[PDB]
């Protein structure tokens, strides 16, 4: 019943080893060997041990030879075993790209078989192994995502020196006796009452010794024992399954706050001769999920009866696939901490331990393959991605086996993207749906995120229209160009594209001189931007910003207006988004932000950095995505109330105030009795009319309030009387120009104001602290404090991280009070005492003791 992950390897160049049958024979000498951790690529490994400088950097990643990895690496592990009673097997996935595989010097399989990061691996290796110290070797083929069946970077960042060779998930020892317990799951259907539902356990047991066995398969499944004997002939598998059981009242798996994030149990152990032969632990969460098209050919999908506008970002791990379980845990945190609700997976499949997460979490998941390489080589034409040979296609059926197998009993996963750009065609299709149902993988599969269909399965009900880079917030609005990106159907991947962290962050990753060319020449190349030529630069962004903004007087001058841009756009994107999701005609169904985070340290597509810092985008999407939420749409000047709640809400009034940069007030209207349904529905307050005598740029101030009197959402927006416009015959595929810019310029002279801050610190038995700020605008006149950014720091003034708040990047009027709570781990502050850095665009910069 024993599997144990292999803790570290030693890894060489193959440009060191002559004989390859030497490696894996114990007393094999390794000086100079390096030693990484599980799940290393050969970069991360070396980067582990000294061997380049940080390529979070400027370019350092551009210095690293990338020659040396075009030949093979080796990870060598020694394994003591004191008894060879047992069998003993290994069990793996994540080779990028490819492997052979020796224990004692027998290689037991080669890079014909072992191929594909995806394929899993279960190899007798009990021939081999003897008493006492034995060992094992990987030698790993260079990675082309082109070619191989793998995983690569698209456009997000920069080509990581090693293309990812290496492996990237754990290799399991296992040990049992005559028969070996594989791919134990549990089938469960509920009612839609969602009171009862009914489970089909099933196990494989296999054989493996010389002689004839009966075999028992016995445990606990949700707490209710289950027991069945099966008889094997000698290298026999069998599936076995077991009699239906019933469960009254399920704990119901829910979305993030809709209910519970309950996991059931599977215990399974096979026996053999009444001694225990092999064991299994797993967990399954009981959940319904569908996503089926609407009349109006949109995606819509649905847990557990209740249907869902999608609201997420996709999804990335770490550039050189470094694993971290904490890490991984802060990441899916911040998903709710900016009340979104699911995250895309284009390819880069995550380890089990991020679907557990996302399951403990009750984040949904959209994994799938990706576009734009060898996965859509042979549907994509002439994008990246070699057409496909007749030793593919097994290599990709079974990549899908070994992900449906992985991924069926989580109730987070929500979908599978068979295609991503492309969806595949017959022949492709019809294996990915074979091994799915050979898994009992019964989620629903999406054929393509853009608007392709599929032969069998069909249409996707999705679209990839673009843009990825700087469109006005107005654009979101647009319901009327078809081949664009505005709130109708499901977008499942779109932004407006550069997305400047904070100053903490952009002085971690660039040099003085490159941080001088991003605000004087955004023209200019960056390096961490994209490797694509389209996304190389920072022009269309740099340009609507001086636009827009005004230009820059310095570094400092065009971080803040980015920050403002960010937050404006991002709040714009998902608003229209949540808006029109109850629309009857091409409602929107879903919105991925693109995206989510950045593999590495990045200028674009990121809500979060990879230090996990949190700027205007950040900021910008956490208060469009806030439960009971007020928002002002840029289209038709409506203003309207979403709750995202599981309950309709009553007696809610809406306030709604525009102001001159002066603090005049120059309209209000409040509206009370407002009545919300549950889930994503609407109530529209006002139609703010033209208002005369508006300076150029002003203030609209939203706020929600319930029957108790309490705030419960505030939205200021920085207008102009000039609008954005699109000229829509300029279009491309990835952005909108625009015809005429609206002027927010008038912020530039915004007069100063005045904050106002006390902040204390519990630090509590969980581990974790929480920093509470009281922030008031302190001011003798008229002025708001506007975007008020308050930064827990420690004594040195450096951001502790990660953080949660409860709000920020607050507006505040004269004698305004508002009360701030920061959420971070203890130990984090290192053993500083916390202090917090308040910094408002027309408040100055100040830090206070907490
Ligand atoms: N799925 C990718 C998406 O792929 C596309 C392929 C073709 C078209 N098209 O031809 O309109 C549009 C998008 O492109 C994004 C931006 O380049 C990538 O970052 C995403 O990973």
């Amino acid at each position: 019943g024993n599997a144990t992950p292999i803790p570290g390897y030693v890894i060489q160049s193959s440009a060191q080893v002559s004989d390859d049958s030497a490696v894996s024979k114990p007393g094999f000498p390794t000086s100079g060997w390096y030693p990484v951790s599980s799940r290393s690529t050969v970069y991360a490994g070396l980067l582990q041990n000294g061997k380049y400088a940080d390529p979070f950097y400027s370019t350092n990643m551009q210095n690293v030879p990338a020659a040396q990895f075009s030949v093979p690496w080796w990870y060598r592990t020694d394994l003591n075993v004191d008894d060879t009673s047992s069998r003993t097997y290994l069990d793996f996935s994540g080779v990028l790209s490819k492997a052979d595989v020796w224990v004692n010097g027998t290689k037991v399989a080669t890079k014909d078989q072992v191929n594909g990061a995806y394929t899993r691996h279960d190899l007798d290796i009990t021939a081999q192994v003897h008493t006492g110290v034995n060992s094992v070797a990987f030698k790993v083929y260079p990675n082309d995502p082109n070619r191989d069946l793998s995983m690569g970077w698209i456009d997000w960042a920069q080509t990581p020196p090693d293309q990812n060779m290496g492996i990237v998930r754990d290799v399991l020892v296992r040990r049992s006796g005559a028969v070996a317990l594989r791919s134990a799951h549990v089938i469960q259907k509920l009612n839609s009452a969602l009171d009862h539902a009914d489970l089909t356990v099933k196990a494989d047991v296999r054989n493996d010794s010389a002689n004839a066995v009966q075999t028992t398969v016995a445990g606990t499944v949700a707490g209710k024992p289950i027991s069945q004997t099966v008889s094997l002939a000698a290298k026999e598998r069998k599936t076995v399954t077991f009699p239906l059981v019933g469960l009254d009242r399920p704990n119901v798996w829910w979305p993030a706050g809709m209910g519970g994030q309950h996991r059931y149990d599977l215990d399974l152990t096979a026996s053999v001769g009444g001694t225990p032969s092999d064991a299994a632990k797993s967990k399954f969460g009981v959940r319904d999920v569908k996503a089926t098209l609407n009349s109006s050919g949109g995606r819509q999908y649905s847990v557990n009866g209740k249907p869902l506008l999608i609201r997420g970002g996709g999804y990335t791990p770490d550039l050189f696939l470094r694993w971290n379980e904490t890490a991984a845990a802060d990441k899916l945190k911040y998903v709710l901490n900016l009340g979104l609700n699911t995250v895309r997976l284009e390819g880069h499949i995550e380890p089990d331990e991020f679907f557990d997460i996302a399951d403990d979490l009750g984040v949904l998941t959209m994994p799938g393959w990706e576009c734009c390489d060898k996965w859509e080589g042979q549907v994509n034409g002439e994008e990246k991605g070699e057409p496909w040979v007749e030793s593919d296609y097994p290599i990709a059926k079974a990549s899908m086996f070994s992900e449906a197998e992985r991924l069926r009993d989580h109730p987070s996963v929500i979908s599978f993207h068979i295609g991503s750009a492309f969806a595949p065609d017959r022949r492709i299709e019809q294996g990915y749906l074979d091994a799915m149902k050979a898994a009992d993988f019964l989620l629903p599969v999406i054929p393509a995120a853009s608007a392709r269909p599929s032969p069998i399965t069909g249409a996707s009900g999705m679209k990839m229209n673009g843009p990825y880079d700087y469109v006005p917030p107005v654009y979101w609005y647009d319901k009327s160009q078809k081949d664009r990106g505005g709130a109708w159907s499901f977008n499942s991947e779109t932004s407006a594209g550069v997305d400047i962290p904070t100053m903490d962050t952009l002085k971690r990753m660039m040099s003085a001189s490159e941080l001088d060319t991003m605000w004087k020449n955004p023209s200019a190349k960056q390096y961490h931007r994209s490797s694509s030529d389209t996304f190389g630069n920072l022009k269309l962004f740099g340009d609507a910003l001086t636009k827009r903004y005004g230009a820059s007087a310095n570094l400092n001058d065009f971080v803040r207006k980015a920050q403002l841009s960010q937050y404006e756009n991002v709040r714009a994107e998902f608003e229209s988004h949540s808006r029109n999701y109850t629309d009857s005609t091409n409602p929107s169904t879903g919105l991925i932000y693109w995206m989510l985070n950045s593999p590495w340290t990045s200028l674009h597509w990121q809500l979060f950095d990879a230090y996990m810092d949190q700027n205007g985008a950040y900021y910008g999407a956490k208060k469009a995505n806030e439960p009971l939420h007020i928002q002002y749409s840029h289209d038709n000047r409506s203003v309207v109330v979403i709750n995202q709640t599981s309950n309709a809400v009553s007696g809610l009034t809406a306030t709604t105030k525009l102001y001159n940069l002066d603090g005049t007030e120059k309209y209000s209207n409040t509206k009370t009795g407002l009545s919300v349904g549950a889930l994503g529905a609407k109530a529209t307050a006002v139609t703010v009319p033209a208002v005369s005598g508006l300076s150029t740029t002003y203030l609209a101030k939203n706020v929600l309030t319930d029957s108790s009197g309490k705030e419960v959402s505030r939205n200021v927006y920085w207008l102009s009387t000039k609008a954005d416009t699109l000229n829509w015959g300029g279009s491309d595929w990835y952005y909108t120009p625009q015809s005429a810019f609206a002027d927010l310029s008038g912020l530039n002279n915004l007069g100063q104001s005045a904050v106002g801050a006390t902040a204390n610190s519990v630090a509590g038995a969980d581990g974790t602290t929480t920093t509470t700020v009281t922030l008031k605008n302190t001011s003798g006149g008229r002025l708001p404090a506007f975007y008020v950014d308050s930064k827990v720091v420690d004594s040195a003034g450096k951001p502790v991280l990660p953080v949660e708040w409860n709000a920020n990047a607050v507006s505040l009027w004269p004698g305004e009070t508002t009360t701030l709570t920061a959420k971070y781990r203890t130990a984090d502050l290192k053993g500083s005492k916390p202090s917090v850095r308040i910094s408002g665009w027309n408040t100055g910069t100040q830090t206070v003791p907490a």
